[PDB]
């Protein structure tokens, strides 16, 4: 399914540079170059939870050669967007490698000029929408989704980045109630609401409780994936997480942090504040050592079977009349 | 009109605040400092532009009281676009100031994550055509107009940048032609078709001859409005533009250096050549007194005239059926 997927790419970076127009050709040509680099390397898991969801929710009758078509560009669109975010997320968190490979704007001649090249990655989702899904009847709301998730995302990177001052100690600002508010909007509806979602509208499932139902279960999965995310930042093996850690250097807040803070000492509480928020390779170790004298990795293990045992029970409660197969796939993909 | 048009933007500013979910308080809070800050202080013609458009082409029978606030609301969108793609565009163009005061980039406290607060001005014009023209007959074709015109300035800032590479002689890049595709692409579409074409479908004018005879007429206004920019971005009075110039140091295909390069001498090439392109104050002052010596003031001047001329015999090819005061009062602004 993912060779699948990942096949599928060839033909959306050949719509999307027809329009050669001779006069726009270098721009295309780059716009070539931002999507080769920046959409290619990952998982794909976002993009895969629309095309998985899509066969699951539609009647195989209905599930056509080209229906199948604009469920792979859709998933593809929700690449893109990820694409447009992680790009300009490199920027601003100062971060070396993505995918294995450097951060598009460390590229010599790339720089701040990656800003354009993610905006129209962005631009890309809706040009792929019209090409494909513009007589569809789930058109408007799937660019209304589009839309919404990436206001949502850019809200919660605006409160990511708030509680996140450089140079500026900010543990007081760092607990349980600001960093659920920070994930849910800056993560937990791009990666998971937004993929059902899509695949619910291309399905015809329209209704407001359904996808309120649906929304319940995934804004928790995705909760618990940048919990997830923010261990491994620190505690992730760099050969699989394909990205080098700043979340202590860029003053984050972290659930790592954040669980410091409530189990750290006064004396502890100092060694914090001395060293977080820092670029210095020693300062960043304190910290690190912090979090192990403290069982961070033990509490992380526990949280993530609490928080599995959870979403099963929110899953048994809310997925009806959706198949629960589809909760259950996503699950299985995110604890693996 | 343009002090009803400013007022107009307390109302924006107000809907956009209101979705205070006490949770996303602090980045709707930062939003509110990024509208205060980034569409406010600047002339104000292509929001107005749209709302004259309006009264022009609309039957006054059909210009009730939310019909225009409808249209106050979508020249807003259009400046919130303007001010996306500014607030990106003085980053990457390493500008100091714009409107009178330092770029957003440039505030303390700011700096990189400026891009957040850009691509959240973009969001701002969907969810403010949701709030406002949702139920509208026009509501499509205006995400798909702010849409299209994104992509197309995004299309733009590409070849911009790429004819413009930092640290490297780029003077056989800088020919008319691509200057001519440039400013299509990067101003044209959102400056002066966008607007206008905004006007005519909300006065139900979709006809698809029609939106092409409009963009014969607007594409070439944005490119004078272009040249213009170019022109006075050295030549013009900073207390009245509001900004300082970069384009000799950023390395620009600037209407100056086309028209240079094809009035110097080859020791005039070799000049520009050694001067061109770098952040030196001395070096930018060889290029200046060059332009000055090469009487680019004179050129552009009658350029201005003979621009003007073409312009008016178009809106006499292709206005109809629309009324050609609709053109004259944008040429008025962009000529005065
Ligand atoms: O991939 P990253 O940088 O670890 C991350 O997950 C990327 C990201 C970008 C945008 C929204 N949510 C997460 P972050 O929040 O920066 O820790
Ligand atoms: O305001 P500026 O920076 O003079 C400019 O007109 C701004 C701009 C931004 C985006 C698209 N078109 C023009 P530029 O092209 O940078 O010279
Ligand atoms: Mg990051
Ligand atoms: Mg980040
Ligand atoms: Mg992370
Ligand atoms: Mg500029
Ligand atoms: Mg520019
Ligand atoms: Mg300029």
């Amino acid at each position: 399914e993912k060779q699948d997927f990942v096949q599928h790419f060839s033909q959306i970076v050949r719509v999307l540079t027809e329009d050669e127009h001779p006069e726009i050709g270098d721009a295309i040509a780059r716009l070539k170059e931002v999507l080769e680099y920046n959409a290619i390397g990952g998982k794909y898991n976002r993009g895969l939870t629309v095309v998985v969801a899509f066969r699951e929710l539609v009647e195989p009758r209905k599930q056509d050669a080209d229906s199948l078509q604009r469920a792979w560009t859709v998933g593809w669109c929700v690449e893109l967007l990820q694409a447009f975010f992680l790009v300009a997320d490199d920027i601003m968190d100062s971060s070396l490698t993505r995918r294995g490979q450097i951060c598009w704007y460390q590229k010599p001649g790339v720089g701040l000029d990656a800003i354009n090249d993610a905006n129209l990655l962005e631009a890309c989702i809706y040009r792929l929408l019209k090409l494909y899904c513009r007589e569809q009847p789930y058109y408007l709301n799937l660019i209304e989704l589009f839309l919404q998730s990436s206001y949502q995302t850019e809200i919660g990177q605006t409160l990511d980045l708030l509680t996140a001052p450089q140079g500026n100690v900010d543990l007081v600002r760092f607990t349980e109630k600001r960093y659920k508010s920070i994930v849910k909007y800056k993560t937990a509806f791009y990666s998971f609401y937004l993929p059902i979602a899509a695949a619910m509208y291309m399905a015809g499932i329209d209704g407001e409780k359904e996808h309120a139902n649906a929304k319940k279960i995934l804004l928790e999965m995705g909760e618990f994936f940048q919990i997830q995310d923010d261990y491994l930042d620190l505690f992730g093996d760099p050969s699989v997480t394909g990205k080098i850690g700043t979340d202590i250097q860029d003053n984050k807040c972290s659930w790592l942090v954040v669980q410091c803070l409530q189990r750290a000492t006064p004396e502890q509480y100092q060694i914090l504040k001395e060293n977080y928020g820092q670029k210095e390779a020693e300062k960043v170790a304190r910290v690190k050592a912090l979090y192990e004298e403290l069982d961070l990795p033990a509490v992380f293990l526990q949280y993530e079977e609490d928080s599995y045992s959870h979403i099963m029970a929110l899953i048994e409660q809310y997925a009806a009349p959706l198949p629960p197969a589809v909760f259950l796939g996503l699950a299985r993909k995110i604890y693996k």
